[PDB]
C-alpha cells in the first residue's frame, strides 16, 4: 500500500495549493508512514480556516478503530514530543471514561501532527459529569458547568478534540442522531445571550442566519483560562455554496476546484466566535 500513500500524498499537496498553503514533505510523510496500516480505511478531510489559522490546512484521518492510540502512536514515531502537561494524559482518561468507539488524527500540511479525535457513538453519548473527574482535565469545564446545565447540553458529548499543538480542547455537542442540542441555542435570543455569558462578539447578521442551520456546537477549553476560549457554530450541507455566509476565496476554491470528487457528499463548516470577532471553517470530504 505504499503507492497508495503517493497518491495520497499527492492529493494533499494539491488541496493546500488551492488554499494557499505549501505542504511540507518532511511533516507529512512521517505522519502517513505512522499511520499506514489505518489510512486505507479511514475518512480523510481536508479543513481550511480564515483568520490567523488561514496560514495551514488540516488533514483528519477520522473513524480510526478502536485499539489505536493515536496520540500513543504520533509519540512512538517521533511526530509530537512527550510531555508532562496534562494535555497529554487526558485521551487515555477520556477513552476509558467516555464511551468512545473510534478515533482520529489531525495535522497541518505545512506544521504536523496537532490534534486527536475522540469519538462516541451518536446512540451513547459522553458525559460533563464523567470529564470533570478526570484528572487531566482542563479546569475550565468544572469553571463552566453552570453554562453546560442551562443549555441543557451536559449529557450530550459528541466528540472530545485535543489540540497539542495550542494546548486547547474542544468539546462538541451533538449530531447525527443523538441527543439534540436544544432549539433555543439556535435562536436569535440564544444565540445572543450565550456569546454574551460567555464574553465573546455579539453575534453577526451572517452568524444569526447561519445558525438556524445548524444543530451542532462545540466549545473549546484551554488548561490556562478559567473561560471558554471560543464557540462555534456548525452546519453540515452537500451545498455549501448555498450556505447565508460570504464564502472566502480559499473556500470557494476548496469547493470548485479540489482535486477530487465530493460529488453528493456532505461539507461541514463552521463559524467560530472568540471575543475579537468571527471566524470561519470548511471541511471537504476526500475519502468517506
Ligand atoms: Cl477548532
Ligand atoms: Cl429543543
Ligand atoms: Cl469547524
Ligand atoms: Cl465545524
Ligand atoms: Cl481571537
Ligand atoms: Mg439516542
Amino acid at each position: 500500500e505504499s503507492a497508495d500513500l503517493t497518491e495520497l500524498y499527492s492529493i494533499i499537496e494539491k488541496t493546500a495549493q488551492v488554499v494557499d498553503v505549501t505542504a511540507s514533505h518532511d511533516k507529512v510523510w512521517p505522519i502517513l508512514n505512522a499511520f499506514q496500516d489505518v489510512i486505507a480505511d479511514s475518512v480523510i478531510s481536508f479543513r481550511a480556516s480564515t483568520g490567523s489559522s488561514a496560514d495551514d490546512l488540516d488533514c483528519r484521518f477520522t473513524m480510526l478503530p478502536k485499539g489505536l492510540d493515536p496520540y500513543a502512536r504520533a509519540l512512538e514515531h517521533g511526530l509530537t514530543p512527550k510531555t508532562d502537561h496534562p494535555v497529554g494524559s487526558l485521551l487515555k482518561e477520556v477513552h476509558e471514561n467516555l464511551p468512545i468507539t473510534s478515533c482520529g488524527v489531525d495535522f497541518g500540511v505545512a506544521g504536523g501532527f496537532t490534534k486527536t479525535w475522540s469519538f462516541p457513538s451518536a446512540e451513547k453519548l459522553g458525559k460533563v459529569s464523567e470529564l470533570v473527574k478526570l484528572p487531566s482535565i482542563p479546569d475550565a469545564v468544572a469553571a463552566n458547568r453552570d453554562f453546560f446545565e442551562k443549555w441543557g447540553i451536559a449529557d450530550m458529548v459528541s466528540t472530545v478534540g485535543i489540540d497539542y499543538s495550542k494546548r486547547t480542547m474542544n468539546l462538541y455537542f451533538g449530531g447525527g442522531v443523538g441527543d439534540r442540542v436544544p432549539a433555543g441555542v439556535f435562536e436569535e435570543k440564544g444565540v445572543r445571550a450565550i456569546l454574551g455569558e460567555l464574553g465573546l462578539a455579539a453575534p453577526s447578521e451572517e452568524l444569526l442566519k447561519f445558525c438556524e442551520r445548524s444543530f451542532v456546537i462545540y466549545v473549546t477549553l484551554s488548561w490556562d483560562s478559567p473561560k471558554i476560549n471560543r464557540f462555534t457554530y456548525s452546519v453540515m450541507t452537500p451545498e455549501p455554496l448555498g450556505l447565508p455566509v460570504d464564502l472566502a476565496p480559499t473556500f470557494e476554491r476548496l469547493i470548485k476546484s479540489a482535486p477530487y470528487d465530493t460529488e453528493g457528499r456532505n461539507y461541514v463548516y463552521g463559524i467560530a466566535s472568540t471575543p475579537k470577532g468571527e471566524y470561519h471553517k470548511i471541511a471537504s470530504y476526500y475519502q468517506w
